[PDB]
């Protein structure tokens, strides 16, 4: 089996909207998608969440909940990515664009799913119905799923 590193992926849900953040630059830039990234060394990972976070939306937040747990798996590519998924309603400043991102907000009856990765069409109404869910999906580059598990679970 492949080693894995470990992501975090955060979701701002308040009761009509959701924040998503668009990839800007680089390889796989136009895709909506939650905040997040690698988790460092020493820190937990509610706090690699909690920072990465603030350093691409620019949103602070003192806790996060963690609501999933989702296993990415690329065909030509050695390491699995162990993604930890939380998610808040309470905020107290303002998203912040960035080089790299530009967070915009969403309403829960305007999800732009034909602009996320495809797996969130599968993950995404869970969290919506305040559900916990483990996940898996390999993938053949950025559009195609050659194969995926989803499960509701009472604990993450
Ligand atoms: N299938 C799927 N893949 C995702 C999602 N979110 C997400 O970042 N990815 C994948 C696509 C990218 O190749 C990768 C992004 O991780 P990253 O390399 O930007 O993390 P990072 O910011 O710590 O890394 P870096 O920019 O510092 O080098 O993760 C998602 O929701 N679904
Ligand atoms: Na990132």
């Amino acid at each position: 089996m492949k080693a894995s590193r470990l992501y975090t992926l955060v979701l701002v849900l308040q009761p009509q909207r959701v924040l998503l953040g668009m990839k800007k630059r680089g390889f796989g830039a136009g895709r909506w998608n939650g905040f997040g990234g690698k988790v460092q060394e020493g820190e937990t990972i509610e706090d690699g969440a909690r920072r990465e976070l603030q350093e691409e939306s620019g949103l602070t937040v003192d806790a996060l909940h963690k609501v999933g747990q989702i296993v990415f798996e690329f065909v030509g590519e050695p390491e699995l990515m162990d993604v930890h998924v939380f998610c808040t309603d309470s905020i107290q400043g303002t998203p912040v664009e960035s080089d790299e991102m530009r967070p915009c907000w969403f309403q829960l009856d305007q999800i732009p799913f034909k602009d996320m990765w495809p797996d969130n069409s599968y993950w995404f109404p869970l969290l919506l119905q305040k559900k916990k869910f483990h996940g898996y999906f390999k993938f053949q580059g950025q559009d195609t799923i050659l194969d995926y598990t989803l499960r509701e679970v009472d604990t993450v």
